[PDB]
């Protein structure tokens, strides 16, 4: 059984009788006469199994499949969709904690995006069976997904998202500066800690509290000796405007007196004999809820508000690939006192095959819908928001599947810091990023501690860490129990300014980064981008994994080795020093001048704090608050009224004067080469002119 | 590694001898060689050409060879220059490495940045053996898949190699 449906780019491929793992809405269902032919596609239908086939041609270019421990280009893998409890992570280990079934073609130029809506093991052999194909296997006997027409990248990413969800528009606090351990405490410490930071210059957004703050890592408990008073704790937070995330992970206790396991009977996930999975978490022996029921859902949501309503800001979501460690402990328990060294298995973290969960009414094994279900959990909690009227939703998750981008950030999870790491680290946040979740970061100084010898916690490499974030979505410090302290107050003056001048810098291009959060809110467009992303026409960019866009304007190029200067690739287009205001024409390599390789692109505009605004080029750009701005004929125009502090004009031809509203000339200062600068200070009604 | 040898109770027979495996071992690819060389021979075929992995005293008369399955890293550089000089000084002239190394992504220890390709390229540029070779799981490595600041960088090399070519070639003579 095959059907095709059409509408507005996207083609529907419906095989046999498909159980989706969620429903996707499809404005105008409307028959097709596209055949899978014209598609370029070949499908089989097995031993409950499907294949599809795409033919993979020498230039073409295979991109997405969200969180990859591997090059951008995909070619010559073979990839696996399981969500799994990677552990301390090393590159090209797969599978990793998030599956995003997405893959997006460039071919001659045009980009065309392939979405297999199953949250099953669906295998992504990517020309390595066979060289010139592109072959997908999904364990199931039917399935739906979607060819996303283009043509550009950004197209194809705006139809996926208009299909799978909107990212939702967190608070600007949500990208401020965040520090985190596992764990902070007992709460005085966590005061403490945030003054002496305060105290010091940095300004951080929130604290996140680890599960040492939980009674034997009970879910919505306090540790009774550690954390006596939590209202004291939050009041002192909020007074010293600093936002509290609480761990929040899915194993409820199975314990005759802790009232979620009483409440929550019922609504937990079962096995196939019929008996409910009784696993094992950080709290012991546990039981899971199965998120995939409305009412697990719903009672879910009850926690999550009754827990926010103390003043806890925001939930950090963990373990939810969903991991458990019944089996891994029982191979310990039996192999004990043996002299041998297990394999490391990391498949054996994941649920075992009998358990089960009722989707849609619909009796299902874990093995076929395990992906989607941290997006159910998120789903669960976002709704825990609503139903305590929080406008403004902070929701972190590890794990995720196609549409997570609607309820949460995601970190990397456990990564280890070493210099390879930072590379390694753009290509999990831009694969994230391509495959249309936004909201994406890693643990600035890597999580690791020290327990064994690879692990690299040199302060020189801190701070490449804090760099390299500098225009990461989410930017966050976390550390395991057995690290040394990352915290900057901790660090030599001479490194711990370093840190404070980078975090000044993100904040200064804050006003930027959110405008760009809103634009991913709105049009499904990420916010850190692959230079690909912007010059998908260029075979070039698809090897170019040190640099990443901010937006369509800046460029930044990290600096990722011991090195003081690195090269730099820029794209065909004239691009901007940043520090040194030498502009250079695109499609060339040149050497970096400043610790932070920053270049604005011939046709930017660039809000910045404290109502600071840059220009350069012709352009329109919407900032966050709603203001559209526009550069254009020597001319910058905004949709209102709007405050500007300073100004400042790239251009190659000189600037003497800028004229405000038609009728005020205010004199213009030339800095360096190709800048200059305008101290305006006032209102301007409409528009500014430059002479 | 030595579960990959034959087992112990293999035998051959040598010039009318039943010998054990274990005695004669390091020979079997020198006969292989041989008999392959021969094949050319009776093909009437006098541009020979034949690349072996193993090898034994002797080796020499029917072919080149290379360092196998080798790891790209900024350490190989070093090792495979210790691994074809030493086979040249042991009576093997004919040999290389995989420029750009074998593994592929197999093993987190790979190491496949592209100004580290460029110098295996450079590595080998007096090399007898001037192979590009990479294993099904590796990235593309060939040097039109490079962005243009690298793929000339090996094209020079390239093309100094073969300016060099004629003193190779009367070194091979």
């Amino acid at each position: 059984i095959l059907k095709i449906y059409e509408n507005k780019g996207v083609y529907k491929v419906v095989i046999g009788e498909p159980f989706p793992p969620i429903e996707f809405p499809l404005e105008q269902k409307i028959s097709s006469n596209k055949s899978l032919s014209e598609l370029g596609l070949t499908i089989v239908q097995q031993g409950n199994k499907v294949i599809v086939e795409k033919s993979l041609d020498l230039k073409e270019h295979i991109i997405g499949l969200g969180e990859k421990a591997f090059e951008l280009d995909r070619k010559r893998k073979r990839y696996v969709m399981y969500n799994v409890d990677a552990g301390a992570y090393k590159k090209y280990q797969d599978p990793l904690y998030v599956s995003i079934p997405l893959f997006i073609s460039v071919k001659d130029g045009v980009a065309t995006g392939y979405f297999f809506n199953s949250a099953s093991k669906v295998i992504f052999d990517v020309g390595l069976e066979e060289y010139d194909k592109v072959i997908v296997t999904i364990p199931e006997d039917s399935v739906e997904f979607y060819v996303i027409e283009g043509p550009r990248i950004e197209d194809v990413l705006e139809k996926y998202t208009e299909l799978t969800g909107k990212p939702f528009l967190p608070p600007m606090w949500a990208f401020g500066y965040m520090i985190s351990r596992y764990s902070y405490y007992p709460q005085d410490k966590v005061v403490e800690l945030v003054d002496i930071m305060q105290k010091e210059g940095f300004r951080v957004a929130g604290v996140f509290l680890d599960i040492h703050y939980m009674d034997s890592y009970k879910l919505f408990t306090w540790h009774p000796y550690r954390f006596p008073e939590p209202k004291k704790l939050i009041d002192e937070l909020h007074k010293r405007n600093v936002k509290l995330i609480t761990i929040v992970d899915h194993g409820i206790r199975v314990d005759q007196n802790y009232s979620p396991f009483l409440s929550g009977m019922g609504k937990f996930c079962e096995i196939e004999s019929g008996e409910l999975f009784v696993g094992k978490m950080w709290p012991g022996t546990t039981v899971y809820p199965d998120f995939f029921r409305e009412d697990t859902r719903e009672w879910w949501a009850g926690l999550i508000s009754e827990w926010l309503s103390q003043g806890v800001d925001g939930i950090w979501l963990d373990m939810n690939e969903p991991t458990d460690f019944s089996r891994a402990i029982e191979i310990r328990d039996v192999l004990s006192s043996l002299p041998v060294q297990f394999r490391d298995d990391r498949l054996v973290t994941t649920f075992p095959d009998n358990v089960v969960h009722y989707l849609r009414g619909k009796r299902v094994k874990h093995e076929k819908v395990r992906n989607a279900y941290p997006l159910y959990e998120a789903m669960a909690t976002f709704k825990g928001f609503r139903t305590s009227h929080r406008n403004e939703i902070f929701i972190l998750s590890r794990a995720g599947y196609a549409g997570i981008q609607r309820y949460a950030f995601i970190w990397t999870g456990d990564n280890t810091p070493s210099w390879d790491d930072l590379k390694l680290q753009l290509q999990l946040v831009l694969g994230l990023s391509i495959s249309g979740v936004p909201f994406v970061g890693c643990d600035i100084g890597g999580f690791q501690g020290r327990n064994f010898a690879e692990i690299d916690n040199s302060m020189d490499l801190l701070v490449k860490y804090y760099a390299l974030a500098l225009f990461f979505p989410f930017y966050r410090s976390h550390k395991a129990t057995d690290g040394i302290d990352t915290e900057p107050v901790f660090l030599p003056d001479y490194y711990k300014e370093k840190v404070k001048e980078i975090v000044e810098l993100r904040y200064k291009f804050l006003p930027y980064i959110y405008s760009l959060a809103l634009e991913a809110s709105e049009k499904g467009h990420p916010v850190i981008r692959p230079l690909f992303y912007e010059f998908q026409d260029d075979d070039d960019m698809y090897r170019i994994e040190d640099e990443y866009m901010v937006g369509k304007y800046l460029l930044y190029a990290p600096i990722v080795s011991k090195e003081e200067s690195r090269l730099v690739t820029l794209p065909r287009g004239k691009w901007y020093n940043y520090w040194n205001g030498e502009i250079i024409n695109g499609k060339s390599v040149v050497k970096s001048t400043h610790e932070l390789p920053i270049y604005l692109r011939e046709g930017s505009i660039i809000p910045l704090e404290g109502d600071e605004l840059i220009v350069y080029g012709e352009t329109s750009f919407k900032r966050y608050d709603n203001a559209e701005i526009t550069s254009s004929s020597n001319e910058i125009k905004f949709s209102r009224e709007i405050y500007v502090s300073k100004l400042t004009i790239t251009s190659e031809k000189p600037v003497s004067k800028i004229i405000v509203d038609d009728s005020k000339e205010i004199q213009v200062e030339k800095t360096m080469q190709n800048t200059y600068v305008a101290k305006i200070n006032q209102k301007i009604r409409g528009k500014i002119n430059l002479e």
